[PDB]
């Protein structure tokens, strides 16, 4: 920070720019800070409230606020998310800008219901960068409090608190606290402003594209293989009584299924088959009971989404896996709803490579055979990963979250969040923000004790953040037009993705990044 | 911006400096800026009030303002005015220079029938200028809010707003939605200054001459054609029979009429007469109904002011054409008024060259003659562009419309604004401008809800503009004197173009650009 | 052309490149030439074949062939075309390069039923390209013969005749007969190629946008007109009798119809309205009876497709203009179809600013109002341009033709090909070819007469052409998507664009330019 109180400390930069193959988007916002928990550190638990020996927790909430911007939509408008998938096989960030500005605090009275709001102008905001990956990391966990999606909105900042190890509702001596007054962090007046750079490590290519193929028609449909299989156990029946014998056919066009392959289809760890129409499903309540969970340390934790899967097959538009799809809701929506509030995403562009997350990977002979024996085989739910496979991470929406950081451990395979995005060693650090406590009048002769007594106040501003992402551009040779994302065209009573007569922004449906194809 | 709270952002610049060939005019307002929709986005269309097929619209309102100074006497004291016209045979403009200064910006609070303003220091607004022309260009629709005529004026900004395409009251899916917070823009506290610099494209001089000469006398009155004409399909009656006889003369002196012309006038499209005496109208409602009207996408569009006609004839000063004039309020008028309020502006100047608006193109033949058929003929009420037309645009005046916008199309004939002044492919940007929101005090525990809630506030300062304007300079050797611009020199009650005794600016007369002569 | 016989003399290139503002698009098909007229050059007129007044004909044939690529679906696949206009605002074409390689020649003899086809080495072919223009222009007028829209295909290229002036079917003297072996052409044998290079003169960017805005419309919503308008001829009625007032309001949100407006939409030459419901159309032949048309030289040419006009009003689809249109077969068809077969385009992109084919101009006052008389208005179903109009020219096709020869006149308004497309006034130059004819035996003893006797034969080989293409990127801040080009989706039984079981490729709509918008 430089000049003083009657010079604005940054301007307002909103803007996306598209060259060759990078795009560089800038958004800014106004938000506001609340005072949490009145300057204390308090330790929450699920003793409180009795809960249930699975959402048992024990953790530590702060004063302190955090900025996110994990979602896309954040940094894309609707018509640049268009330009980028239609345009591009696949797109990954490279560098990060952020800049805090234009800090204003304002101090509020209360006497007889009248509400004084007045500008503090010694009064500061704590501001600091995790650059280290020293506390706990809630980013990425889809959280609430992201920067709008529409520009003109006004945000609040989310409360930042974390959870660590425990026993029952209790604390087990692994169990840490952190003081997060306990790091440098950049004190900031009205004439103040905040900025730090950041740069992406590595990492693939997110997939925008759709294949064109499957894994078990790779084959050409023209030419015989000169591989056997075996065809048949039995002599060609002529309406008598099966005979031994063993018969071997070369795959072919005739038969697809019994042909050689080199690959297998990605793994799959199975889940419940939902109905969007009510009388198709069963009456009972199968969603916790049925449900495909883990078990992690006695508790059960629900899979969610879960592995990348397809999510239903090919004819059947209707079902929807029960935990394995990514649920959005409609504008205005409450936290409990039906099924026509909420908007479904689901993964059709995988079903090349990947099972249907309702139904099974394929089935596996259970027995040894003999001349009284007869084979048996048993189903695979569940499958690991086995040479040869081959797979696609599930897709990012516009809504969805961009990044999650891959937990510090000695093994992982395959990291990708499953909710979807770029896993990172080190992502983008978490930058808090806080009110400094000013003190109400203290009483005039000395006590020890703590004050408790503050004059209340909050601070609003605005904040700037720019990525800039890398683009693949699109080399098929398809003959035949692609499929694209396009507007609605026929008249509706309101446009999609702009503002009502009430001034409420809203979202009609998701937008998935898969619509270019390309050869598998 | 430099300097801080306490140090004045700019200079008052309101001066007029005649040069050479040059005038630069400099005017500055001070100007006050509301809360628009609180700060919200909303899309406004006729449904709500049903009005008719042809009224329909469907468009967005913003919380942003825009400056307009797309008038004249903006620009132009009456006196400036004066040298202009009497001195000169056109003018257009070179340069443009902006500036935002002087910011104050208040707050107000409501208490128990109280209204308390303070001076927020740390709130900003939001400016910028629309260079890439990527926004609905709403100037030079002739719509209110341009800085007053009279320096002493304070002035409030318009709110930005737009319409786009629709079906009936609905969207069509070709509607766009624009964010003006998605572009680059300044903000500024009270300390900081908005500047920037234009430079208009090279446009054809403005006439302010009126022709000495019309298309048809343009002829040598002294001497006698070498070209025949046609004079009499019959021998010259005996009183007895015509005769069949073709006989042709020279055009002379004699006939003028006859005579061979190498120019047609202007084209025109008619409408209706009106006559200022009441008694001589019919008694019905013809407005609307006998209205001189163009069809486009089902709805009847008004032509106003329609093509540059001559708007009575020769010796009729009262008649004026339906909707072929540019009509002002008289000082204290309501939007509903009678004759006698309005200021009704006349061009008798292009008389010469174009068509009277309220009559005839000409007469034209419709038929093949024969010995039995008898000639028939057709009047001419439309005309379309001929080969070896000529006309004089409409005249601009003191309270007129500068500019405007040439849309961007694939073709346009002899672009210019139908209401007056120099067609641009490139205008002067559009400058807008925002108070930007300042939250209230936040709940104190995380809600994901939009706020809704703010202070309300509002910013007051000046603004100057600047225009670089070309002359050209009047060579004519006519030895009697011109017509002029004058004042009223008799005694009268109060000033033309000067404030009454209750201190309200009022401008008695339009005032066209048309005096000085030159040869057709 | 330099090597022998076993050297290929040319390698072939089909390919797209896509390179920041230019697309180079190269195409390559094999063609096949036949012999035409026993090489002989033959009058053809109208006399054979009674006909009508109206298509009487007077001309020659000749024995040359020539090559015609005017149609845009030769040089961009449905791919490369999705990109082109869903990407940009405009494209025009720069430069051109053009290639004849590999050249056979067959002699081919009939005995007794059997068909030999042998090589002939020795024999040649003639190309000239008329850079001069000196010859008739037959390219533009949108015949068959132009190089497939599938590279796979094979063509045979049409024959050369031309059309010249005439008195019924006689040859009025200023008739013209040009011989086209008069020219300077290059002879080529199996082992020779030929080639040249072309560059096209500087035309304006194709408008690949629909407006986002009307005519009407552009005014700011929110804001009151300082310019009233005559609003009504009589006091308000109080229910007793009409009482003659003039009142005047001002152009508001409320009545935008009757507010002032600076521009005029394009000009109309008006056609009749057909029903693609059988029952809604009279039954009657209109056809040409009630055909929209001009009289020419006292011909009555049918007006194809006529002055660019939006084809339908907005809420109804399936009128389309009689004459106003252009229209397509769908695959194997043939030349006489109903309407299931046709695949018709429509221009709705061009509603905003331009007027419906199948309705009026306006309306517009034919009289002059008294006290006893009425006011009388005429509507305008034919508008010449007017100044202050605004339109945009037809749009481009898949299928459509990509330019035409601006004839060489002393004067045109606003030269756009009607069908569609780029006016040139050096347009690519013709290519012309021809095999060069083979005497059979002569008699051995002297005669002077005409041989008139041949070896039969034909010649084949490939042919590439080469378009540099320049583009007009998209800077548009539209906050919510665009429309755009899409691919079917749902399961169908063949691909779009693609060959069916027979191996015949099929094209199953057309495809239009105007997807993106941008203001008005
Ligand atoms: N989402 C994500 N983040 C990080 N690492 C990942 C991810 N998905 C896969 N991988 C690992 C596993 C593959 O062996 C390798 C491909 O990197 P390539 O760059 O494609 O050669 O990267
Ligand atoms: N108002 C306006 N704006 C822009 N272009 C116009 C206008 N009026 C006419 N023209 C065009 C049409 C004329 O052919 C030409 C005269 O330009 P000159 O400079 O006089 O040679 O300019
Ligand atoms: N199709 C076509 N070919 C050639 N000339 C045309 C065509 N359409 C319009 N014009 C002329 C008429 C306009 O005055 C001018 C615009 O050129 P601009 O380049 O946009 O400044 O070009």
């Amino acid at each position: 920070g430089a000049d003083g109180v009657g010079n604005a400390s940054g301007n307002w930069h909103c803007d996306s720019t598209w060259l060759g193959d990078r795009v560089i988007t800038t958004s800014t916002r106004t938000w506001a800070l609340p005072t949490y928990n009145n300057h204390l550190y308090k330790q929450i638990s699920s003793e409180t409230a009795g809960s249930t020996n699975d959402n048992t927790y024990f953790g530590y909430s702060t004063p302190w606020g955090y900025f996110d911007f994990n979602r896309f939509h954040c940094h894309f408008s609707p018509r640049d998310w268009q330009r980028l998938i239609n345009n591009n096989w696949g797109f990954r960030p490279k560098k990060l800008r952020f800049k805090l500005f234009n800090i204003q605090v304002k101090e509020v009275t209360t006497n007889d219901g009248v509400t004084t709001i007045a500008n503090n102008l010694t009064s500061t905001i704590q501001v600091f960068s995790d650059s280290e990956y020293q506390l706990p990391y809630v980013l990425g966990s889809a959280h609430q409090g992201c920067l709008p999606p529409f520009p003109a909105d006004v945000f609040m900042i989310p409360q930042y608190g974390y959870l660590t190890l425990n026993n029952g509702s209790q604390s087990v001596g692994r169990s840490s606290f952190y003081c997060l007054e306990y790091f440098p962090s950049q004190m900031l007046r009205t004439g103040n402003n905040f900025e730090f750079s950041y740069s992406f490590e590595d990492v693939p290519f997110h997939s925008s594209y759709a294949h064109s193929q499957s894994l078990d028609r790779l084959m050409n449909p023209l030419i015989d293989q000169y591989l056997y299989y075996l065809a048949r156990t039995q002599s060609n029946p002529g309406g008598t009584a099966g005979n031994r014998e063993l018969q071997f056919y070369q795959g072919g066009p005739s038969t697809m299924a019994e042909q050689a392959k080199n690959w297998l289809p990605g793994p799959c760890f199975r889940q419940q088959r939902v109905s969007k129409t009510l009388d198709q499903n069963n009456n009972s309540n199968f969603a916790w009971t049925g449900a495909t969970k883990y078990h992690l340390n006695g508790r059960n934790s629900l899979v969610n989404p879960g592995v990348a899967m397809a999510t239903h097959k090919d004819d059947e538009d209707r079902f929807f896996p029960s935990s394995g799809v990514l649920i959005f809701g409609k504008t205005g929506a409450t936290n409990k709803t039906t099924l026509e509030n909420v908007l479904m995403t689901n993964e059709e562009e995988i079903r090349p490579t990947n099972p249907v997350a309702t139904e099974e990977y394929g089935i596996v002979s259970s027995n040894l055979q003999a001349a009284n024996t007869a084979a048996q085989t048993q189903v695979v739910n569940n499958q690991g990963a086995l040479p040869g496979m081959v797979w696609q991470n599930r897709d990012v929406y516009l809504q969805g979250p961009i990044w999650a950081k891959i937990p510090h451990t000695d093994g992982n395979f395959h990291p990708s969040p499953l909710m979807g995005g770029f896993g990172l060693k080190h992502p983008p650090p978490q930058i808090l923000i806080k009110n400094t406590p000013v003190p109400a009048n203290p009483p005039e002769v000395f006590t020890p004790a703590k004050f408790a007594s503050f004059i209340t106040q909050y601070s609003t501003g605005q904040v700037s953040v720019e990525i800039e992402w890398e683009l693949q551009k699109e080399n098929s040779k398809r003959w035949n037009p692609e499929i694209q994302y396009t507007s609605n065209f026929e008249k509706q009573t309101g446009v999609d993705f702009a503002v009502d007569s009430q001034g409420v922004y809203s979202e009609p449906r998701p937008i998935g990044t898969r619509y270019l194809t390309r050869n598998l």
